[PDB]
């Protein structure tokens, strides 16, 4: 309904969005525009092959309906949808309000305590709405940040993995480094390595590999306890655990040092071995290492979120008139 114009490494799309500039052309691409319309600058992104294979449709699906189901100041929220196919028998995109920039180039400037407290109380709020949809994010990564001037934060993600630039590995968790089992707290795994990163300024678990990355994280926690031993699903692994030369729980308090006492207890929390035992998005915005800010009233919680489609295996043709139906009736906000 609206005019559309085209343009390329690769090709674009309503007259509405001007100035397009690249970011980027992940395996999935995307570009950074400005709406005349809202008068905001936003970020646009283009599903390339949606429909080559259901699996991929079955994330081009998933994608918008869950971006239509998030709505909180701290995560990202869509803004339009659009295509120039002239008809349901017929690329993609999708909008969404463009923060500054990531967090990577910007753990290299500036950070005071209070500055942490903040972004870390938006991720843990941004956090607390994700895990209540019964959602994990697994990729929490700093690239998948968006942080502006005014210190305002929307948890994002666009890997758009397997690396074995910043690795990923470094933020994600032991056991799903490792298939050992996991609950959401993933998350707050990589939350415990992205806020010690921010405190010290240099990487937590710089792990070379998969064996390095696990010995950094043990020279660390330690090696774990005859309890935590029990929840692994891998008697290879459980061997090979159990032969390393032991390490002793070290004292963060020495590692830490000139760090807020709360940010060293928090860390101490939010980097448990066990995930049965690591803190909760809730229990953390509830610390007071956070008081500040921690506003129970001012954490929404999301709304139920309808996943049984995920079992709903479809045919190669028809999921594309689905994803139809969830285009057309979108509503964009005020
Ligand atoms: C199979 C599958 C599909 C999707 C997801 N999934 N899950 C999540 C959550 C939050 C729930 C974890 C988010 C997503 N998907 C995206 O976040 N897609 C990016 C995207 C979406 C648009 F609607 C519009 C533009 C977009 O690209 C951007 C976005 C932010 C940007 C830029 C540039 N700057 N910034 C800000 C700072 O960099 C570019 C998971 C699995």
């Amino acid at each position: 309904r609206p005019t559309f114009y085209r343009q390329e490494k690769t090709i674009w799309v309503p007259e509405r969005y001007q100035n397009l500039s690249p970011v980027g052309s992940g395996a999935y691409s995307v570009c950074a525009a400005f709406d005349t319309k809202t008068g905001l600058r936003v970020a646009v992104k283009k599903l390339s092959r949606p429909f080559q294979s259901i699996i991929h449709a079955k994330r081009t699906y998933r994608e918008l309906r869950l971006l239509k189901h998030m709505k909180h100041e701290n995560v990202i929220g869509l803004l339009d949808v659009f295509t120039p196919a002239r008809s349901l028998e017929e690329d993609v995109y999708l909008v969404t309000h463009l923060m500054g920039a990531d967090l990577n180039n910007i753990v290299k400037c500036q950070l005071t305590d209070d500055h942490v407290q903040f972004l870390i109380y938006q991720i843990l709020r941004g956090l607390k709405y994700i895990h209540s949809a019964d959602i994990i994010h697994r990729d929490l990564k700093p690239s998948n940040l968006a942080v502006n001037e005014d210190c305002e934060l929307k948890i994002l993600d666009f890997g758009l993995h397997t690396d074995d630039y910043v690795a990923t590995r470094w933020y994600r968790a032991p056991e799903i480094m490792l298939n050992w089992m996991y609950n959401q707290t993933v998350d707050i795994w990589s939350v415990g390595c992205i806020m010690a990163e921010l405190l010290t300024g240099r990487t937590l678990f710089p792990g070379t590999d998969h064996i390095d990355q696990l010995k950094l994280i043990l020279r660390l926690v330690g090696t774990p306890g005859a309890e935590l031993l029990k929840k692994i699903s891998s008697e290879s692994a459980r061997n090979y655990i159990q032969s390393l030369t032991q390490m002793p729980k070290m004292n963060f308090a020495n590692v830490f040092i000139g760090a807020n006492p709360l940010a060293v207890d928090l860390l101490e929390k939010m980097l448990v071995l066990d995930s049965d035992k690591r803190i909760t998005a809730a229990q953390a915005l509830a610390h007071a290492y956070f008081a500040q800010y921690h506003d129970p009233d001012d954490e929404p919680v999301a709304d139920p979120y309808d996943q049984s489609f995920e079992s709903r295996d479809l045919l190669i043709d028809e999921w594309k008139s689905l994803t139809y139906d969830e285009v057309i009736s979108f509503v964009p906000p005020p």
